[PDB]
């Protein structure tokens, strides 16, 4: 997350880090068995740590539990990034609790002017690399379609939408995709990409979650 703020400590509860051997994308916990994520984020031997802010340091409130099988949809692609949304089981169930929590999925879909909560470990700068260790946060609206197809010609489908500020300066980076965009207290998007962070006319782009409900619900509701 570029030009953030520290979020503190466990306020994100339903934000998952995928490690596998070290972290390389969120994720948002949707009930004890399952997390939501970016299908380009997908690799085998993914290990999902809940509970965390420094994802260096054990501070007491973690759980390590290993993904039993991942989901991509099935009209990934990959080159356009339409439809990157995948799912994790885990082999156990989390304990749920204050700092480790899930976040309901939607019922319709957030509208353009939205206020939304992006969160990640991902990069911090715009321009070179420095990746904190503790969890970073970014309020930022929902953008028109219309405006997100005039920065993104020829790219943004229907399963995409674009949040953050056209001015720059502040955006989801390299290492949050797959993480939450959490609007009202609902999961509306998860990190997907853009062109760079934080340039102007070059916001973030969004997997739109409200039109993976019903595949979400029938996928868990079978594996
Ligand atoms: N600024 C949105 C965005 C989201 C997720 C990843 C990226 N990114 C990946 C490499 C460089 C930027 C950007
Ligand atoms: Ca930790």
């Amino acid at each position: 997350i570029v030009g953030g703020y520290t979020c503190g400590a466990n306020t994100v509860p339903y934000q998952v880090s995928l490690n596998s051997g070290y972290h390389f994308c969120g994720g948002s916990l949707i009930n004890s068995q399952w997390v939501v994520s970016a299908a380009h984020c997908y690799k085998s031997g993914i290990q999902v740590r809940l509970g965390e802010d420094n994802i260096n340091v054990v501070e007491g409130n973690e759980q390590f539990i290993s993904a039993s099988k991942s989901i991509v949809h099935p009209s990934y692609n990959s080159n356009t990034l339409n439809n990157d949304i995948m799912l994790i089981k885990l082999k156990s169930a989390a304990s749920l609790n204050s700092r480790v929590a899930s976040i309901s999925l939607p019922t319709s879909c957030a509208s353009a002017g939205t206020q939304c909560l992006i969160s990640g470990w991902g990069n911090t700068k715009s321009s070179g690399t420095s990746y904190p260790d503790v969890l970073k946060c970014l309020k930022a609206p929902i953008l028109s379609d219309s405006s997100c197809k005039s920065a993104y010609p020829g790219q943004i489908t229907s399963n995409m939408f674009c949040a953050g500020y056209l001015e720059g300066g502040k955006d989801s980076c390299q290492g949050d995709s797959g993480g939450p965009v959490v609007c009202s207290g609902k999961l509306q998007g998860i990190v997907s990409w853009g062109s760079g962070c934080a340039q102007k006319n070059k916001p973030g782009v969004y997997t739109k979650v409200c039109n993976y409900v019903s595949w979400i619900k029938q996928t868990i509701a079978s594996n």
